[PDB]
């Protein structure tokens, strides 16, 4: 914390229009003690903002801090826009709170803070990405500090005992392995490890259940997660629990010995092409980050020494924020702002994320299309009220169709007579008439293929031109390759 005085002195000497990126653990007083030291240095009646991804996390820090430091004023902004707000202490807000204001309102609000702390920036949530790109637009008027706990790689964790690291080989097409090894999540693990308390990390919800039943069939005390039910399994040692990445999220495992990590996870990803639909989104099995691998390994070696079995799968450096960046675009529609351009411009100055230039380029071309015309009021309303998980799909598609279509759900790899229905859409079923979608889902595309149907081609100048622009951009990437 001697080094905290250094950080504080560096932050507090900052001039308007300046930026600092800081790396320090959560238990090192990031989110908390840093902004506290800064306000104590600059004056308690000055205003300092701390942006937190989760509303819950914001409220939790607010409570903790106001009780721990009663001489410093504290504010919480996770609800409705507090008009003309001028609260003097430290304000703990969510990025989503500032997403309610127009650019001018946002700027007027933001310039009134002496310092702006962007907490947990590599979570890269859509609200986070939109706010950072948006405020960067007037960064000359601000003093901003981006804080992180564990940046791009092992990583920073709560280890107290040593962890034995192992590389488990992948199981080969029905290989024999009797009385010595067992197949758990596609990995060859010694049967001796079943005498210990196990946690198995798996990507899909289906894999977590399928491997749990196979282990119970083999006579092991197995469970699955994707908490009271596991509590039952967890009471008897030895236990094996097959859980998704969602396991870590406040669920307890008593006296855990061994972790088996498949190295995989299921996340939303995007594909872009010059052929319409230019955008197709869907869940996809991918590799976990070095940070996520460290979180998985970190579940052991806390109270007793651990054992970590990992797959041959190599972890990725940074998280893939392209899907969240696409979702973030929604926050510039009313203002006529290209969120993709703002992100790119902010990142150039702040150097917070790794970049995929072809993808940013394509996302930016499409973003220009998204804001090329005022959104129909009808669409604005649906997007505001639907429980549809990706309302921006509605905004993009409106450049071709105003009628949402219901594509038959895909169970296994086959087309069902099941449909997904969300509120306010007032949709029609696919039938055999494929809509001219600019933005589609992996499954909407699959149904189209399985049914032997075809996606229409650009029906207007703007859409035809976005396609040609995308084709041109891809042409260079391909030509550059060799």
């Amino acid at each position: 914390a001697t080094d905290l005085t250094e950080m504080v002195k560096k932050i507090t000497t900052m001039n308007r229009g300046e930026f600092r990126q800081i790396t320090l653990a959560t238990g090192a007083g990031k989110t908390t003690e840093l902004p506290r030291s800064v306000i104590e240095e600059i004056g308690r009646h000055k205003r300092v903002l701390v942006l937190i991804p989760l509303r819950a996390a914001a409220e939790s820090v607010y409570q903790y801090m106001r009780q721990k430091h009663p001489s410093i004023a504290f504010n919480l902004r996770i609800g409705e826009m507090k008009e003309g707000d001028m609260a003097t202490g430290i304000t703990y807000a969510s990025y989503g709170y500032f997403c309610q204001m127009s650019q001018p309102k946002l700027r007027a609000a933001m310039v009134e803070y002496s310092f702006i702390f962007l907490d947990e920036y590599h979570c890269a949530t859509p609200e986070q990405l939109a706010i950072m790109g948006k405020i960067h637009r007037f960064s000359e008027n601000l003093r901003v500090v981006a804080m992180t706990a564990t940046p791009a790689g092992v990583t920073t964790t709560g280890q107290k005992h040593p962890i034995e690291e192992f590389i488990a080989p992948e199981v080969m097409k029905g290989e024999d392995l009797g009385s010595e090894y067992l197949d758990i999540a596609g990995l060859k693990i010694p049967v001796e490890e079943m005498k210990n308390n196990m946690l198995v990390f798996v990507p899909t919800r289906n894999m977590a259940v399928e491997a749990a039943k196979k282990l119970k069939a083999k006579g092991y005390n197995s469970g699955y997660y994707y908490p009271s039910n596991l509590r039952v399994v967890t009471s008897q040692s030895p236990y094996v629990v097959v859980a998704t990445n969602a396991i870590e999220s406040g669920v307890t495992l008593p006296d855990l010995d061994v972790v088996v990590d498949t190295g995989l996870k299921c996340e939303k990803r995007i594909r872009l092409s010059p052929k319409m639909p230019f955008i197709v989104t869907g869940l996809k099995r991918m590799a976990v980050t070095i940070g996520e691998q460290a979180q998985r390994r970190g579940r052991v070696g806390r109270v007793k020494p651990g054992r970590y079995y990992r797959s041959q799968e190599t972890p990725v450096g940074s998280k893939d924020y392209h899907y969240d960046l696409l979702q973030a675009q929604r926050y510039g529609i009313e203002d006529g702002i290209n969120i993709t351009k703002s992100f790119r411009e902010m990142n150039y100055d702040w150097s917070l994320y790794e970049e995929d230039s072809l993808m940013i380029t394509q996302l930016e071309i499409l973003n220009n299309l998204l804001i090329s015309e005022e959104l129909p009021m009808a669409v604005k309303y649906i997007m505001a009220r639907t429980d549809h998980p990706e309302p921006i799909q509605l905004a993009y598609n409106s450049y071709e169709t105003q009628v949402p279509v219901l594509f038959p759900k895909i169970r296994n790899g086959e087309v069902t007579d099941t449909y997904d229905n969300y509120t306010f859409l007032n949709a029609r079923k696919l039938g055999d008439d494929v809509p001219p979608y600019v933005y589609a889902t992996e499954d909407e595309d699959l149904a189209v293929e399985l049914l032997g149907l075809d996606w229409p081609d650009p029906g207007n100048q703007g859409t035809v031109e976005a396609g040609r622009a995308l084709k041109q951009v891809v042409g260079l990437s391909t030509a550059e390759n060799a």
